[PDB]
């Protein structure tokens, strides 16, 4: 299907520029907000996009047949105005990610692709785990007022050996 | 210095889309080529770029209150011919990082910025050092006419555990 | 050079009469405004000026021929407000030892004494990690207003295995 | 006490001073009369004297409300002109040591402060182990004319894993 | 810049004739001296610039496109009268050897060859490391009129499990 | 025997000169002809040259009495055009190597020198131990036209644990 490769190749673009965004999140997180463990867990999130997010596509690509297209424009123009904030457009983008991956699922079916619709129960499941670990992120600036007692439990969070659900880890 | 942190994050997005298109490169080269560890070889340099290069300045901004830019556009429309022209291209690449990273060295010292020549001596090594290794992969394609004979030498280089140089390490 | 040596015994009576001033305000965190770990953390700084900082131009001097001169003089007569106030004086001092460290790097290139640019590397590197250990230190009287929030961070951060970074480590 | 304060204060200030001036002759043991090994002896003298001699008293003042002054001035316009006079003027500072140190017990009795008197008992005790061990490095040099023949010997003291006598360790 | 090829092509054939002398040094000092701990010194020395000294520079020249030239010529037609002699004009040679390297040094950032500057950091810091060996053994024939003496204490020397000094290691 | 003296000082002087031709010849090797496994098997070579062949006479030299003379002077004005004239030309300084080596033992039997034939054993074994190990690596320049095949039997060649040879070993 070219229907496929193209949504593949908009969802390898949306993990790049999200990863570059996530990155500069990051650093303002630690630099500005004063929050390096906040800094930290956007970083593993940067790392993830840049990483088996986009590498799998490129490996199912090689598989199958279907083009890789690297074409990919962002640039970080504004930025947050507090840490809460940054995390909230975190989430967002995230919510977005699960919208793009369940349009890719339901054309696979359209299509029947049978092995897109297999390659892309990985994203199906790791957008709502990547969701999920972001909203466990979010809740805490409502639940203090203290910028180091929301840094404690992040800290946690990202040092935390974390052992997988068994459905969606 | 304005000047620094100008030419530090053009080094930035340099070094972002270096790993964006060596992603593509390592995706053709196995793809397209039929050489998978030349694949590994050119993945492992373009992690190389979007981790530590690009990481080092974010982090050295946060230290000494440079601003940090994302601002990245890259677009990969034509493909070399070969994979002897892939490495060939990569080889240029590395050589204009090279260039580059003289002009911000030549410019700390014109800025007596001590503290940021310092931080680019580790780039400058680096320059010579990633440089050496794509030579070593340019050499094989004119050493050997068998595609399969460069790829079990490239199969070492990736896989040998690197013991660092007491200089350029 | 005469200059050279000058330059370099100033250095050594500014860590010394530093780590003589951090001793005292390190007794002021605890004694003063409970805050013993604050302690800690200005007193592992005073150990450190009063240790390699001073004694690597010591030792560097009897390798070249300079001189060195004891000439100490220095009296805590007036003591900062809050905890607050007495680390951002620790930061004011820091960020000072950095530009002396920076005019001896220039005066070294000047001199066209290249042992004695190499030597001070290491107090150009130190100069910006012991700011950055500060600067984190300070951001914790802005990240919350409970003294043993700020306590239990600091803890962590002495007691932290300090594994060291490649480029400021 | 306000005598006690003041009395424990101007010890702070001679183990200060004791431990720059050592530094100094360490410097001076090495790089002047060629023995790295009386160096090391009088260095860890030094670090002894800025260190537990001055950080004890700092902690006893924290504890029992006495007040901490750093007023710290030294310079060494002089030096000896051989090893010999150069540990012999370490003696002669030690034994002033002692001395002061048995004027403050004398005075924590007259004023019925046993704790303090308690305190100082530690100080009793070094005051003659520190004595001790200098006076064993001054008899060297009467014992041989040959200064490598002495270095070595001093050399096994400073490496000697020093097992503490049940009275004066 | 063929004017770096050039003096680092002569700081090679320095360390190459360097070599060459001192495996006769170390000779003469066992064989006519008496001293063999002086010699197993002064052979380690030698071992030293026709080792890592020499095949740093060739191993740099591959990495960066400079000619390698192999053209020597050195004769011992003169022997030291006495030890003390032999090691005083090794101390000689070594402090050549530190003006020589500030010669490439200057000229690397005369040129804006910061890869240049950069690798020979390694020398300018082993030029004062070798002057300080030999010149701890070249105090120790002023500090003893016993050769078998001095042979113990160069002994140790030799036989040290040489830990390496944070800057000059 | 000066004669004796004579001849172990000319093969003196040929294995240094070999050993600075040698590692010329490894510098091309790899730098001209991309051979880096050739390189490390002729550098090898260079440090045996310049290791125990010439250490040995002059340890011989310091047992019984014969002068040691330093008198070298070589230059490497042309270079063989490709690996195997390269390879070819060590294999004939080795052949050179035995025949000197053979008239040095049968002047030791005309001097009834036997301390000196006793001597000479280990280089009349050595030089057909080291011609063979040159002429395994000369065969396999004929037995491939693959540079890459060439050089990965090197590698093993190199690397191999050399179990040594009960009589040329
Ligand atoms: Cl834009
Ligand atoms: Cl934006
Ligand atoms: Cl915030
Ligand atoms: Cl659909
Ligand atoms: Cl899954
Ligand atoms: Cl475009
Ligand atoms: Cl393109
Ligand atoms: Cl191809
Ligand atoms: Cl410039
Ligand atoms: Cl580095
Ligand atoms: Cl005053
Ligand atoms: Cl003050
Ligand atoms: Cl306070
Ligand atoms: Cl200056
Ligand atoms: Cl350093
Ligand atoms: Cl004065
Ligand atoms: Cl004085
Ligand atoms: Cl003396
Ligand atoms: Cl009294
Ligand atoms: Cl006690
Ligand atoms: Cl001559
Ligand atoms: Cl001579
Ligand atoms: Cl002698
Ligand atoms: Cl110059
Ligand atoms: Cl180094
Ligand atoms: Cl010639
Ligand atoms: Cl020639
Ligand atoms: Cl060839
Ligand atoms: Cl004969
Ligand atoms: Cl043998
Ligand atoms: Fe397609
Ligand atoms: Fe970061
Ligand atoms: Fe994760
Ligand atoms: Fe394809
Ligand atoms: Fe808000
Ligand atoms: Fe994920
Ligand atoms: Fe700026
Ligand atoms: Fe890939
Ligand atoms: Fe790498
Ligand atoms: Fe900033
Ligand atoms: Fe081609
Ligand atoms: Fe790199
Ligand atoms: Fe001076
Ligand atoms: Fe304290
Ligand atoms: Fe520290
Ligand atoms: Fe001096
Ligand atoms: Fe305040
Ligand atoms: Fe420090
Ligand atoms: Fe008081
Ligand atoms: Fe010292
Ligand atoms: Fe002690
Ligand atoms: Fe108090
Ligand atoms: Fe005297
Ligand atoms: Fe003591
Ligand atoms: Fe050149
Ligand atoms: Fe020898
Ligand atoms: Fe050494
Ligand atoms: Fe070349
Ligand atoms: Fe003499
Ligand atoms: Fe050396
Ligand atoms: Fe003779
Ligand atoms: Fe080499
Ligand atoms: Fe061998
Ligand atoms: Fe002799
Ligand atoms: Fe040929
Ligand atoms: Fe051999
Ligand atoms: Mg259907
Ligand atoms: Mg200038
Ligand atoms: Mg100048
Ligand atoms: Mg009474
Ligand atoms: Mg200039
Ligand atoms: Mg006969």
């Amino acid at each position: 299907s070219n229907k496929i490769n193209d949504a593949l190749n908009q969802h390898y673009k949306l993990n790049v520029e999200l990863g570059l965004v996530y990155a500069h999140y990051a650093h303002v997180a630690d630099d500005e907000f004063d929050m390096p463990y906040l800094g930290k867990f956007i970083q593993h999130l940067s790392e993830d996009k840049l990483g088996v997010h986009k590498e799998y596509i490129s490996d199912y690509f090689k598989r199958n047949g279907m083009k890789l297209k690297t074409d990919v424009s962002v640039a970080v123009k504004s930025i947050p105005s507090d840490a809460k904030a940054l995390i909230q457009e975190v989430y967002a983008r995230e919510n977005e990610v699960r919208d793009h991956v369940k349009a890719i699922a339901k054309l696979a079916l359209a299509e029947d692709d049978y092995e897109s619709f297999y390659f892309i129960q990985w994203y199906v499941r790791d957008g709502l785990k990547d969701l999920t670990e972001v909203d466990d992120v979010v809740k805490l600036f409502n639940s203090s007022n203290d910028k180091l007692i929301i840094e404690e439990t992040i800290k946690e969070m990202v040092e935390k050996e974390e052992s997988e659900h068994e459905i969606w880890g």
